[PDB]
């Protein structure tokens, strides 16, 4: 990885075009105007990308030809990278300060900031932002994951006498639907922050490298069937498929997918006929989850639950929900995204079905349909000082207040109500709103604070 | 990076849920029915991951630890992992038949196929799904770049004559969109399988490393402000913020953020009076290029051109279109998709507006904004043998004929009207089509066959002339 060859293209230009006799260049990144963000990732970006010794003689080489074939064009700022080398053994001068990780931030509000600490590289601050500004993958991510996980906390509060399974009923299915390696272990990373359960093994590595868990992993899963391990049998052996999987998985939940063929037979003759000896002899820590994977998702939540309930024994709650068997559960991993997964539980609730009966997984849905303009994160300067004075500085687009920017030195702060405020124009410096919440966690190439995966969690609760 | 590790975490089960007695597994992958979809980043896949010693003793023992925490149980083929790294020597018993890259292909044929080598490794065909399926995204992105370019050609062709300057006209922004470094670089490469320009400098340094260009680079750039090196002046300063911009950079094109605080202002009177001297001076080759970045996509444009259009002189080309002198460009970078791309060019034309006065800059539309959902790919398995004999297997959801796999042994093939056409149940050792356009490009831990980004390039070229 060369840094120096890791931002936007115009960047490399824009030493030429700031004011001369610039020596400090602040700015900041907010998620702009989902009323609050989950702040995380930053870390990971700090660690594998800004940190030690990022400048080399051969990096600087490097990027000189590629830039000069490039711009067909000698616009790159050799001067500049080779003074950080001498200087600073190629240690990136610069200070970003940042809200806690796992922190639960209304939009609108500063969550960190980045400068220049060398007037030489005033420069330095923009360069960089291409590479900060994809932080907003890991907070997008987190932050519509815990969105779910509200959404789940109130059906299943409702539905039942409380949250027990929660953690775990949101299963990240996204490894295969996201677009590379890396983002899958930043996006599973993310959703960790809130559940449990993933079937996204990049996670764990990324989660033990770049935070640290008490556990010996982050996120866990069980054994589960996919179409291949059905469909290999032949279509007339859909039922011995089903009982080899469930025999060589008897003490552990199983996941079945049921849906190759013919859902509503596998779920009323299959499992709730043929196999059904070795479905209700199953412990209540090993049960079959009957998985759908095609159709409406909630017309076939619901047909399926119908089916199972005349199968099997359903009790009633002391909530007065229907509550399949411990050893029966279904888990609808297709379609699902924030949209159907409030429709599926919202329907269970009016058909009287408890959400302990249901998990559910989410593939693209949790890590992929995602984009920068859901939060509106953006990176922005906000101050800067020429010649000596410092100026605030700020973007006002007449045809769109939205993208109206923050003007000089920012500060975050607990209101009396304990609310959030950004003071804006340095004047967090008066002391009437405390202390500022943003703390120093780089200077000058080192990591100066850190947080666990245990402190990102703790911080990313729900109030419930 | 440990490929034991980068599966989904249920294919680690899956050894112990096919047939006993399976010694082939036998899958392929399509886009499932943009009627036409470009094969491309396979070749990328195949050498970052999947070739030469890919087994470890050390990667087995890591695996087996974390699946052992991960599960609560010791489910994981460290047996069948073993067995690669002492017969083999670590290297993957498998191979992968592909259409060459660059191809452009209906829907609904069959792209590439896996297959184990070896009976002992029949679990391994899907193991390497999950690896195998993100090509999904370079194949997404660079079909939705070539349908954009095909909007732009037909545009420019209709107001124009020609397609000069095609593959300049849709430039890659996204690097800050996208959700990883990696994908950017996958992503970019993909944009420039049909463009030159590209503001996402990783693209060119994984062609460089894993496909190869004849020129120096893939992509190109020119100077450009952002609103940092236009605000950082100050409010009362953007006047001198321009000035001193285009001054740096007056014997190349240089593109200048102009929405800062009022985008009208500084069409009329920064551009158009007050700097005027300074631009109506500037070589053909080095326009000043102005770019709005707020508003709505199509009136923004529409209005920048007619306040341009009555401060500059405007020409008429032999197609009736209006068009600004060739010092003066414009492009719109802010909210540009594939959907936004055709009103803003339909919008053009309707108030008789070349193609030729603007160029468009896309972010997440170009590189984030994509499912695997939109062209549907797919890996399925489609033919097994069971105690020596071959059957032919598939899924076909009661409820879903649009999720139906295919079934047996697949082979790609040109029908006698010189479209495509996918054989179900190898059909196609019959002679009655042509040779398989899928090759062997992957075979037991060696990249077989590999494609350069030039014939890439060549292979997706569009129709139009
Ligand atoms: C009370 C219990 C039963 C409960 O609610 N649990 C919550 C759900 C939990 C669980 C259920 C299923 C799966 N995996 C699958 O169904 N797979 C993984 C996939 C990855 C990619 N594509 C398709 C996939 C199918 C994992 C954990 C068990 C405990
Ligand atoms: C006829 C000529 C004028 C023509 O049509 N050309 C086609 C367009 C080409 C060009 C125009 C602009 C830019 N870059 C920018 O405007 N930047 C890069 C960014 C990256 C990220 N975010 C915002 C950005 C703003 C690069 C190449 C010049 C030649």
């Amino acid at each position: 990885f060369n840094i120096l060859l890791a931002t936007d293209s115009y960047k490399v230009t824009h030493y030429k075009q700031y004011p001369p006799n610039t020596s400090k260049v602040y700015s900041y990144f907010e998620c702009r105007e989902y009323e609050e963000t989950v702040f995380y990732g930053l870390q990971y970006i700090l660690n594998k990308y800004l940190k030690g010794k990022v400048v080399t003689k051969e990096k600087i080489q490097e990027a000189k030809d590629v830039y000069k074939e490039h711009f067909q064009d000698d616009v790159f700022n050799e001067k500049g990278w080779n003074y950080i080398l001498e200087k600073y053994d190629g240690h990136l001068p610069i200070e970003i300060k940042a809200v806690p990780e796992g922190f639960v931030i209304p939009r609108g509000n500063v969550l960190f900031t980045v400068e220049n600490t060398d007037p030489e590289c005033y420069w330095l601050t923009n360069w960089i932002e291409t590479i900060l500004v994809q932080s907003w993958y890991p907070i997008t991510v987190a932050t519509n994951s815990r969105e779910q996980k509200k959404i789940l906390a109130k059906y299943l509060l409702e539905t039942s006498g409380n949250l027990d399974g929660l953690e775990y009923k949101l299963h990240d299915f996204g490894y295969r639907g996201v677009s590379s390696q890396e983002t899958a272990g930043i996006g599973a990373s993310a959703h960790l922050v809130n559940f449990k359960g993933t079937d996204t093994v990049a996670g764990l590595a990324l989660i033990k490298k770049y935070y640290g868990t008490k556990d010996p992993v982050p996120g866990y899963s069980v054994p589960a069937a996919e179409h291949s391990t059905i469909t290999a049998w032949g279509k007339d052996h859909e039922k011995d498929a089903f009982e080899h999987i469930v025999t060589q998985f008897s003490s552990v939940p199983v996941s079945v997918v049921s849906d190759s063929y013919d859902i509503y037979n596998a779920c009323e003759k299959i499992w709730g006929e043929d196999l059904r000896h070795l479905i209700v002899s199953r412990s209540t820590q090993a049960p079959l989850i009957i998985r759908p994977d095609s159709g409406n998702p909630l017309d076939t939540v619901l047909k399926v639950l119908e089916i199972l309930g005349k199968k099997f024994p359903v009790t009633e709650n002391s909530k007065g929900y229907k509550l399949l068997p411990p050893y029966l559960r279904v888990i609808q991993g297709d379609g699902v995204d924030i949209n159907t997964l409030q429709e599926i539980v919202e329907g269970m609730k009016q058909k009287m079905w408890s959400i302990e009966n249901i998990a559910f997984g989410s593939g693209g849905g949790l890590l992929q349909k995602l984009t920068r303009d859901l939060l509106n994160c953006s990176f922005k300067c906000s101050y800067v000082v020429t010649n000596g004075l410092g100026i605030n500085v700020f973007k006002d687009p007449v045809a769109d207040p939205n993208k109206r920017s923050k003007k000089g030195r920012l500060s975050l702060h607990r209101t009396p109500a304990g609310n959030f405020v950004t003071l804006e124009e340095g004047k967090g410096d008066l002391e009437e709103y405390g202390q500022d919440l943003l703390h120093t966690v780089f200077k000058n190439g080192k990591v100066t604070k850190s947080y666990s995966f245990d402190e990102i969690r703790k911080n990313a609760q729900l109030n419930i």
